[PDB]
């Protein structure tokens, strides 16, 4: 469309410098680690692997390996990893989560120093470098991006340039914790499927302590934050196996953390007298309604507050609305859900808030007076609060104090809440009326009987 | 040699993004805010161009008389990450080369830079519209460079020179080098910048996200004002009043100045609590500044600022969380070195979360501290306030304006004021009527300081001592 030739103007370039800077933008290692678990999704994956490969001559000890068996990257698509702001899922009507081109960079540069992504495809594996330690050492300002390809059959490299493949190569080995081609067609051998994505953050984040920010000894199953619990801390913000349990509120992709699946939840489907309230959308109506799910978290009353998902991908959990924002045990202890597509609101940089804060204020705001029409509606006072809650096993008069433990109570809570289960083969949601490592269709119905749904009780504002 | 080697390339796309980081609208300006205080510029004039033919209706202008950029520096400003403000013991608060592109571009579609030096004029123009016009992928971003004295096109290669006129000419609110040049001559010092950001952003309705209608001598938010809502937060003045701990450069807003201040001189009874951060020497001591807030109790919270630069404020912290009144009303202030932690993409948080928490709970540990040693609400708490006028229950509500309550409470809190001419913070012993006039050192009663070469005596803070 340009009426003419700009070869010679100055084009806005990044520095290596820059990567840090996009990294800054992740005040949630956890959004970071989402970010890689946003493109494994996007890509299709039906399962992806966070696993850590212990490496002493690396800072923080291990490496961040996501190993995905989804689409994978051609070398053109690889290449356009490195297109900063380039995502071709950013079209209309998408269900992918990545738009900004930024997320796996951004992440995996706030998770560690470097970060060295495997692809692999129809007939070629693909090796994106992108080593800060690379840049450091070498004096380079600009961020220069290893991409060498090989040929996924006979392994010989699929390239114009040799001497641009064989620097490449040479970089990989001497800044990649892989030193030979052999080590690199290993990683490359890690997917196992004709396509699929392996993304190794290594040279991780130390605290000031020395250690990483990532905690993956206090508990082998579970990427935790090396650092203190507080009561009064969530296990999505400490817990990445928690975090990832319900960072999709349509979580189809498996995810396994050092081998061990994560149990994905639906908070839509794990409350007490879930209901959906439509709300309109001006907004949505005028660029094209919302659902707002909500439930009493009667497991865990004081894990409360809306889960505010964008194209099924969670941004903000625990966001108190309503009355929740009062002194008092009013709508404490409901737990809302919204999936907003992009049309209604955009996330941020760090996919950890949303861009338009007038907008989202007005969404927290009709989710609130959602919540008190919700809390109406199941009409507690019919009940009370304190009996009702006690009936669950909130015997003590503390809020966040978890409930009695008794089998009373137990099945009591269990009764209610349907015990809805992922198959680890066809990857739909069952349920069972009345596992950790693996559960399938047969385990009660098989594989091909149709997705039965969890169809909500529909309420109706004012 | 790595000169065949793939390299990574922003794209048009990416500006958008990069402007996702804010939130907050008037971090995005206090990004540009934050450009001209580093530029060592006196002043920076936040004014709004009226242009019915932009998007947004008005163009959103910083003109300040900071150092200004050479070609060499505005070209750089292109360098994504490219921060030279990035050194040891430096106070800049640029560090990620990134400020100025992220807030323009969440600001407006497009901004169009002016800047001026030794005998350079060069104008950087990133047209968002121009990329989404012309179809293209890249970020190209004119920068003809002309002499400031004679005007004549400063460059090595003509026609690269013509195309840029010609794209700025076309795509930019200045069709002719002599609207570039009455641009260019807005700055009338030898040196300073005049970041222009146009297309501004339109809400839902179709109007501009900054209200500059509601108060002509402030940029609000083009959004109601819920009694919760902060004025740091719904007007871009108090924002930038407070946007600084040391503030020396003057902001002026649709050409009245704003009245900077400091929370640790407006506050009653403050006191400074030294925090010894073992960070800061792993890394390698912070000033918790704690004071009751009598002039309104509901703006409280810790004000956390990062090299001087405001990035947490109205932060609960210690007893504040807590739904009762014990350490409410309570402003507590700490200028956090880069050292200690560094801010967010957005500047509007901490990169280092578990560090932010533990400067949190060391701030909240202080609060309770201050507390206790002002003992007021040892004495009484509810007549401590309603002293001050807040003789009601509502904890929102402002303190009653009797004469007398106004005089109790302005004789506590000293009443500190700038020079405008010489920048100097000079305290005054008795109360001022007078928005922020043209006051200068030589119209200050106290004879001490009646002269703009006297010293400036900073504030005797008492500092207490924790545990
Ligand atoms: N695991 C993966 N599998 C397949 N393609 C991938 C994978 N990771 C990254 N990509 C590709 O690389 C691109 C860049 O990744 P990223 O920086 O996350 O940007 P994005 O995913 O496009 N958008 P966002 O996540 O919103 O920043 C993606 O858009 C995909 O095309
Ligand atoms: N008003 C100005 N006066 C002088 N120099 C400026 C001005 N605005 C920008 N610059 C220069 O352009 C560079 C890029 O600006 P910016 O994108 O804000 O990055 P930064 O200010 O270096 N760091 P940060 O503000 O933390 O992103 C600055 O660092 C300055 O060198
Ligand atoms: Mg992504
Ligand atoms: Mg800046
Ligand atoms: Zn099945
Ligand atoms: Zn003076």
């Amino acid at each position: 469309m340009a009426f003419t030739n700009y070869s010679s103007l100055n084009r806005a370039q990044l520095t290596f410098e820059y990567l840090h800077t996009n990294s800054t933008t992740h005040e949630f290692l956890f959004g970071a680690l989402a970010e890689l678990v946003d493109n494994a999704r996007d890509a299709d994956a039906t399962r992806i692997d966070i696993y850590a490969e212990r490496r002493e001559d690396l800072r923080g000890g291990f490496m961040l390996c996501f190993l995905d068996d989804g689409a994978g990257m051609d070398p053109s698509d690889a290449a356009s990893v490195i297109q900063f702001g380039k995502s071709a899922k950013r079209t209309p009507e998408s269900t992918q989560i990545g738009q900004y081109g930024n997320g796996l960079k951004s992440g995996s540069m706030r998770i560690g120093k470097d970060f060295i992504l495997f692809t692999k495809k129809e007939d070629t594996m693909t090796c994106l470098f992108l080593s800060r330690t690379f840049h450091e050492e070498e004096g380079i300002d600009e961020v220069i991006v290893p991409l060498p390809t090989w040929n996924a059959r006979t392994r010989e490299p699929v390239t114009d340039n040799v001497e641009k493949f064989a620097i490449e190569t040479e970089l990989i080995y001497k800044y990649s914790p892989f030193r030979t081609e052999e080590e690199v067609m290993t990683q490359f051998m890690k997917i196992p499927g004709d396509s699929g994505t392996l993304v190794i953050i290594f040279n991780l984040k130390l605290m000031d302590n020395g250690e990483p920010e990532l905690d993956i000894i206090s508990n082998p199953r579970d990427i935790q934050m090396a650092e203190t619990s507080p009561e009064g801390t969530k296990p999505e913000r400490r817990s990445f196996r928690a975090y990832a349990a319900v960072l999709y509120i349509d979580p189809r992709m498996r995810i396994f953390i050092h081998g061990h699946k994560v149990q994905t939840k639906r908070l839509s489907c794990c409350l007490y007298k879930p209901r959906m309230y439509k709300y309109t959308s001006s907004r949505f109506k005028t660029r094209a309604e919302l659902n707002f799910v909500f439930g009493v978290n009667i497991e865990h009353r004081d894990l409360d507050g809306m889960f505010i998902y964008n194209c099924s991908r969670l941004i903000k959990m625990y966001e108190k609305v309503g009355p929740q924002l009062e002194g008092g045990m009013a709508c404490g202890g409901v737990v809302g859900v919204v999936d907003v597509p992009y049309l209604v609101l955009e996330p941020t940089h760090n996919k950890q808030d949303f861009a338009d804060a007038k907008e989202y204020r007005h969404l927290l705001r009709a989710m609130g007076e959602h919540l008190a029409q919700y809390w109406k509606d199941i009409a507690i006072a019919q009940r009370g609060i304190i009996k009702f809650w006690d009936e669950f096993g909130y015997l003590s008069a503390n809020w966040n104090q978890p409930p009695s433990s008794e089998l009373r109570y137990k099945r009591r809570r269990a009764m209610e809440i349907p015990t809805t289960i992922q198959c680890d083969l066809c990857l739909k949601w069952r349920t069972l009326p009345f596992y950790p490592d693996t559960w399938v269709c047969s385990m009660n119905d098989r594989c091909e009987a149709s997705e039965q749904k969890q169809k909500v009780p529909l309420g109706t504002f004012r």
